């Protein structure tokens, strides 16, 4: 836990403490100290940000697909179920050991629900695209849904 | 009508003859000459490239407000009829006027349908994305959705 490097690592860029701090900061723990900033708006950037990058691939990857079909390819690739996954394997520990979670969604399973682990992986993908810009965003993207990409075809 | 530098003007940039003409290729006039590719993946495509281009813009806008607020301000920028009316006065003729349309279609308003208009309008963002890259999609963006934006806050 408490390290973040074997996350910044992950990344595979390098955020400012604070920005990674806000950005790991869930609701719940936001509350419980005071009214801390927290997650999410990053995460309704990180979304926004996810979106456009996996739209984009899928876009070139099936120049025959239709729409409907690359919406159908799109939601296989950034459903909660799918982005909590690339959360808990996003390092050793995972992303959930490095939430901060208040004291009730803490001993609730709060660091496993698949919700929050989602919505944590979206205000990174946020943090990244704030910090760096969106050619980076993209390149970071692209390595961690590299594989649930070929895996949204079937 | 036919020439279509007006609009090629009125977007600021420059698009390909067959790029341009896919964009404005409505599914009606493409089933109508045989099946015809159509602008739906670029309209997928430009929903995205709008999504996130709007998204960055109010999160830096508006660094107190909530999420919530956030997708309620983006919300106003982006539904049907804000689309549509960015259409209509694009260029001088509007963008009705460019769009293929089938016979069926053309006679019953076609050219005028806010739907028909609004995805449009995003065929073109996503062509000229596709085109250009991201930073002209979103100067372009910027400039035509400036008003809508200082709009949203009210
Ligand atoms: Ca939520
Ligand atoms: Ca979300
Ligand atoms: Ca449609
Ligand atoms: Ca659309």
């Amino acid at each position: 836990i408490r390290s973040r490097q074997p996350l910044l690592d992950a990344l595979g860029v390098d955020l400012p403490d604070e920005l990674l701090s806000l950005a790991l900061t869930h609701r719940s723990y936001a509350y419980e100290n005071g009214g801390l900033p927290t997650n999410e708006r990053l995460e309704f950037l990180g979304d926004a940000v996810l979106g456009l990058t996996i739209t984009d691939a899928l876009f070139h990857r099936h120049p025959d697909r239709s729409e409907g079909d690359l919406a159908k390819l799109r939601a296989s690739v950034v459903n909660t179920q799918a982005l909590a996954d690339v959360a808990r394997r996003l390092c050793a520990e995972g992303l959930g050991v490095h939430v901060l979670l208040g004291r009730g969604e803490a001993n609730t399973g709060g660091a496993d629900k698949s919700s929050i682990l989602a919505d944590g992986m979206e205000s990174l993908l946020g943090a990244i695209y704030l910090q760096h810009g969106m050619e980076k965003a993209r390149e970071v993207i692209l390595r961690l849904f590299g594989p649930l990409l070929d895996a949204a075809p079937t």
